[PDB]
């Protein structure tokens, strides 16, 4: 039976390299709903926060609807992938019992909404084309502000407030953490976020059990920011058959943006020129300048928990390099 | 009959409330149309005059008339005040006609569509505004968005004949200025103004020396921040009306914060407020440290302004028995 196979694939929810694309097929193009549902059951979040199962499904279905299914990369499959990757990074041994159930809920919820209603074009495109989104948000983290606004607003639809039984202060603390995390997914913050993570690794403090010692909001939210940031940039760390399909999708989306940029007489953004692009050189540069400096720093923070993930990234980089 | 009050449009202490009544409740439209014919900005940026009027009229309409303080009069006052802190001798042709243009247009839009309540109120009440802007500079983001949005209505693009890079540069500066009017950034903004003063570099003749952009934009941020917090530096009859209007607006919020069960915001409880102690605390802890630093930066220049401030503070303290 179809849902017998889907249920078997959901046994891998705690594993890096989950067949997220097959789960999309087997779930009827609802990877975000079923992976979020599975993760919430796995972490026992429905009982902890008194989330009615029908409210959760209704919100997750409405949230998945607002991801564009005609956008090749930034869609509900990407959201489900980031949710599940964050869920795995949360289970790393070096972070056992570090985070409260509320912080875990915030990081997973942030991963679910982090790209909702993504139109398939970059912030800079939205700025340069004087979009209504750029006009609303004053050219600052335009997409990321929009993902948050949409993600929270959908909680107000009929039977959609999954946080209805959190206390006032739990509400206020979660909303702030979700905002801080999603705003950190803006790539213009990557360099400063990585520099902060480098500083933390160099001054890393650990408890008598081997668990990372987080002392204040500034350190705890910064780790959660980089965790979701790593999950957002985790495609080159996955098994190659998954990585390659992510590369096909982002190039599909980029090339579309370049066709609109050229039609408009604009300068074509890097990697968006389908007449001058090297898919393979772009992935090597993506790994060398962005993904590997980030994941190698994260692996130091949780050493040695992320050695396999770092090994896969370096193998995949070697493979893409060899195709040139 | 209004035009001779407007002859004062260059002095600290413009009788802006008079101009408001003489203009038919249009102080912003007439004070901007005067400051634009005075700095000759309609030529330099080829602004057709009917287009400028059309924008200012639509801008002024989007300030709420039933809001006691954050209305068009306060906007007209901050425009005119920035306009004079722009004619200070130490800062004279250290800003482009475009940078001048940003600081004035920013002052004009810096509170547009203000509902008369604080950011913290909008956050704590799950308002549509706070939901849109993720609890960060909720009002100021909205002031900018409305101010730019109105440029796109019929015959309102007063920046139509700027070049492409000029429009991008003006937009960036206006955004940086208005976002800096958020009071939650006051302490950071003042420490940076002190730092610029601590290792200031002047010529010796008057003018101050800024080189890059991060410090030239900080000056107009603090400048519009000063003009925003310039009520206690104006003559006492003007200051006292501003005090009546802000406490009126605060008391309405405090009422709506009690018909809700919220913690009453500071100075908003009409049954536990000392209007006079609040003004003295406002001066001691916010207005005077800011204007001392501005007057140091522009030494002397703003000594009449700093004098009037400490006069007004002494008087308000004398109203406390
Ligand atoms: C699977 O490959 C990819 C997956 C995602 C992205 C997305 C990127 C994005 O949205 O903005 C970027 C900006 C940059 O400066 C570099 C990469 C990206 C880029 C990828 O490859 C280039
Ligand atoms: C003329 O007096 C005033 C004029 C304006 C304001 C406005 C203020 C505002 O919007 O947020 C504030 C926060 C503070 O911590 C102190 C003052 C203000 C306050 C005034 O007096 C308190
Ligand atoms: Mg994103
Ligand atoms: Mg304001
Ligand atoms: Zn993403
Ligand atoms: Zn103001």
């Amino acid at each position: 039976e179809q849902e017998d196979v889907l249920a078997k694939e959901l046994e891998d929810v705690n594993k890096w390299g989950l067949h997220v694309f097959r789960i999309a097929e087997l779930s009827g193009n609802r990877p975000l709903t079923v992976i979020m549902h599975t993760i919430f059951q796995e972490r026992d979040l429905l009982k902890t926060f008194k989330i009615p199962v029908d409210t959760l499904i209704t919100y997750l279905m409405t949230l998945e609807d607002h991801y564009h299914a005609d956008v090749a990369y930034h869609n509900n499959i990407h959201a489900a992938d980031v949710v599940q990757s964050t869920h795995v990074l949360l289970s790393t041994p070096a972070l056992e019992a570090v985070f409260t159930d509320l912080e875990i809920l915030a990081a997973i919820f942030a991963s679910a909404i982090h790209d909702v209603d993504h139109p398939g074009v970059s912030n800079q495109f939205l700025i340069n084309t004087n979009s209504e989104l750029a006009l609303m948000y004053n050219d600052s983290s335009v997409l990321e502000n929009h993902h948050l606004a949409v993600g929270f607003k959908l909680l107000q639809e009929e039977n959609c407030d999954i946080f209805q039984n959190l206390t006032k202060k739990q509400r206020q603390s979660l909303r702030k953490m979700v905002i801080d995390i999603v705003l950190a997914t803006d790539m213009s913050k990557h360099m400063n976020l990585l520099a902060d993570l480098k500083t933390m690794v160099e001054t890393k403090k650990v408890t008598s059990s081997g668990v990372l010692l987080l002392d204040n909001y500034s350190d705890r939210i910064q780790v959660l920011q980089n965790m979701v940031h790593c999950a957002d940039l985790s495609n080159p760390t996955k098994p190659l058959q998954l990585y390659r399909q992510w590369t096909d999708r982002i190039m599909e989306e980029f090339f579309r943006q370049g066709d609109r940029e050229r039609e408009r007489g604009m300068e074509i953004s890097p990697m968006c020129d389908k007449h001058n692009a090297s898919v393979e050189k772009s992935q090597v540069g993506f790994i060398d300048y962005i993904v590997h400096p980030l994941w190698e720093t994260w692996a130091d923070l949780v050493h040695p928990d992320a050695q396999d993930i770092l090994d896969t990234l370096e193998d995949n980089r070697e493979w893409y390099q060899s195709t040139i």
